[PDB]
């Protein structure tokens, strides 16, 4: 059972919820967490979805080794096998760019060779984490990373936006998490690329923005450095236009924070490992096949409508124990079946998100459960989307910044997009924060969806002519 | 390009050519690690889908455990990669990279299991693993490799053993039904079995061109040994505490290598239809603007018609390559069926289809295309299998005395011989056989076949002369 309340003490809530939900398990090496099936199934579902969509695009999967040689630094060295030292120390690769892009320079010779489109599902190691937290700040995480090379900038840009739409769909259609499409500022884009696009999400309980996924128009700078050249149709050598795009198990974290409540998790039915848990009202020793037999008939029929079902027939636990257990785990539907239910030909179903109860005839069960699951998924999304809209304040001047930040809100303000002004704003907001102790605010994205910018509008900080509406807040 | 090394002459060079020219492997600066390019990865994805669905049917759930292991947990040796520094700082405690995940998972198993109601526990992992050996071979013997490792705990040994055998049967289907590679089920000897466990079962495969057996996959009865090491106990109904019974089982990208070596020919890969991501490649023949737009249309129509039958079809309508280039390209790549449509063919109501395995061509009506391609694909799959099974049968010699060993070994053959199963006898046989190999050459136990020939009374061990316990399959090996 979850004791900490989600809005009073969020961090404690988060920890309690993900452990009592049987999502992760601890490990004797810091910053590392075992992903148990109740979370890994969610990864499996968003992975299958995204993989199907990028395969429609012509992206194909690959595997690159996890090691890199000396010809490459703050990196992890493997120096022995058994007790023997290696001839040359090898490193666990920092990035994938370093291994893939020489390979790309080999494989690309002519315009016939483009576009080249590769994706990799793997795990990533990061060595410097501050305070570890499952799915958010961890030593190892899972992701997918894709890397494309195209003959022209416009094709590459088109692909960047197509992938970004797939990330919108990952978060919104699968995990029911609303996100905002935008372009990163110069001070927050990938170091070597032309443009970074992003989907952003909001955590109301701490008012923090978090980056859901990135899609970079890398341009030619990497092709210049790595000598990825192709000869065009008229015989000249040209640099390829690259993109790269990535999404991680952080998405699981964003889903938890989005839909959980004081009772624990709420997993959207599209990714829940069990959509419907069947709980026999049995106490202690009451073993007759009457209840468990009807429970099995019901599981069979629900499964043939492609519903993911579990019967929790564990003898040594009370029905109320089981209710709380599966509520903390976040199953969207619970099917109570007891002697009175059996003696009426119905079942009682409870929704996890609202707690509403329904008495349903056994014949009606499969259609009504499909309907209720669609309703739960849409409800989760719509309420999160109203919360997101409610968390963004449209300001005009800098005096409105610190009020909004203290309402745990984001701000949308006209900005001149000058890079030094962003660092000044972060400095200023963090110092204002510090003195309020009696922290910093940064750009999240420049949204694709731009309100009108009246002629002559001034930037909310510098005073200079504002160019675009930018979204700011405190951030993960 | 095209393969020019011949398979029955220089096998090493043939293999390298086949896997490079088909765009399956790219070579890499670090010995023993290789880049797996999409064309290989498609096959790996087919077999992973197969196996994942089947183990899901058994109630096994996927999970992800960390890739690093602590020194203590690992040592509760010579092949384990150690991270010892970050930058130039030595780490306070060195940590290992995963060579296998028993010591990563079983502390968690010990925490998660309390009553007989927690059992069976059935978890599986798709991931990569590092073991630092010998001389490397792409797919076959690599230092980092992709695999699945499954781990289960049960209340009884008989239930564990049942699962061991079911998973081994799944590996037989992986190789034989999916990759059209025959394999022999058996037990490892006591000296060849998984360290710490009770009984290791295995499927074994054979490479005729060098006479070498190879371990395709393994299914372990870990028994209760690890349960003691990690304190994995449960309360039964009587209330008594009992150690669980554990299985461990895994299989890797080595299967791809075996498939290649089994089915390839002097032209390159031959991919069995069941794991071919492209089963039929449609080549539109365009020359002198003859009916260029019309034929492309009929190609798209045929694609649609065939997809309605779940045939995996690709149209190579790339304008920047000639048709002859396209033929060579899709044959090195091993696509089982090639469908040529030119204006001659649009005139008739037919298409020309060539099988990759034999080269035989067929003129097929459009209305007949779906059923006849389904039939040819099932035929190609079966012929790949049957030809390789014949070669496996003729690669094994049944002997009775040690004098027959070195002749058989030099005919590039395996030996099935009556053995007493004494552990020292296996190391003795290894050393004797390598010494005589000279006059990497050693013969070891591949497996004790499940399918045992009859053992006449008084049959002597082929090496010690003591009574023979069972028939054993010996060979030179990978
Ligand atoms: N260097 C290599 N390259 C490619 N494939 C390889 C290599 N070495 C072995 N294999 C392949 O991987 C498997 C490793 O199994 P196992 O005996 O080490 O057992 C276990 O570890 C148990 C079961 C899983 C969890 N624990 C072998 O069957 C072989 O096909
Ligand atoms: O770190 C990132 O954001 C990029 C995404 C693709 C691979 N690396």
């Amino acid at each position: 059972m979850v004791t900490a309340k989600k809005d009073e003490n969020f961090s404690e809530w988060y920890t309690q919820a993900i452990v009592r939900s049987e999502m992760i398990e601890y490990y004797d090496i810091s910053g590392c967490y075992i992903m148990r099936p109740w979370a890994f199934h969610i990864w499996e579902k968003v992975q299958r979805f995204f993989d199907d969509e990028i395969k429609k695009m012509g992206v194909e999967n690959s595997y690159f080794p996890m090691f890199v040689s000396r010809h490459k630094p703050e990196v992890a060295w493997v120096t022995h096998y058994g007790d023997s030292p290696l001839p040359e120390k090898i490193a666990i690769r920092p990035t994938s760019e370093t291994i893939m892009y020489p390979a790309y320079a080999k494989w690309i010779r002519s315009h016939r060779d483009l576009p080249l489109k590769l994706n990799q599902w793997c795990s990533v190691v990061r060595w410097e984490f501050k305070q570890p937290t499952p799915f958010l700040r961890t030593r190892e995480f899972l992701w997918q990373e894709g890397h494309t090379a195209h003959a022209t900038e416009e094709e590459a840009w088109e692909l960047v936006l197509d992938i970004l739409e797939l990330y919108r769909r990952w978060y919104e259609e699968c995990l029911a998490v609303p996100v905002i499409k935008g372009e990163k500022s110069e001070g927050e884009k990938f170091a070597g690329g032309k443009k970074t696009t992003t989907v952003e999400a909001f955590i109301p309980e701490n008012g923090r923005g978090i980056q859901a996924a990135t899609s970079h128009l890398l341009g030619t700078n990497f092709a210049k450095m790595f000598e990825i050249e192709f000869e065009d149709e008229e015989g000249h050598k040209r640099l390829v236009h690259q993109t790269s795009w990535g999404c991680t198990t952080r998405s699981l974290g964003v889903m938890i924070m989005t839909h959980g409540d004081d009772k624990g998790l709420v997993i959207p039915p599209r990714v829940a490992s069990v959509q419907v848990v069947i709980i026999p009202i049995l106490f202690k020793d009451e073993n007759t096949g009457e209840i468990l037999g009807k429970c099995r008939e019901l599981k069979t029929m629900l499964e043939k409508a492609d519903i993911r079902v579990r019967i929790d027939d564990r003898s040594n636990y009370t029905p109320g124990w089981k209710y709380n257990h599966w509520e903390v785990k976040g199953v969207p539907l619970r099917l109570e079946l007891g002697p009175k239910d059996l003696a009426k030909g119905t079942a009682r179903v409870v929704r996890r998100d609202t707690g509403e109860a329904y008495q349903i005839s056994w014949a009606d069960l499969a259609p009504k459960l499909l309907e209720l699951m669609e309703g739960i998924q849409r409800s989760l999304f719509e309420k999160a989307k109203a919360r997101l809209h409610e968390g963004i304040e449209k300001i005009s001047t800098f005096d409105e910044v610190m009020p909004a930040l203290n309402r745990k809100h984001l701000v949308l303000a006209p900005w001149c997009e000058d890079p030094e002004s962003e660092e000044q704003i972060k400095k200023e907001t963090q110092k204002l924060s510090e003195i309020q102790a009696i922290g910093a605010m940064k750009t999240l994205c420049i949204p694709f969806d731009q309100p009108p910018m009246p002629e002559g509008t001034k930037c909310f900080y510098t005073g200079k002519p504002a160019k675009r509406w930018t979204l700011w807040g405190r951030s993960y």
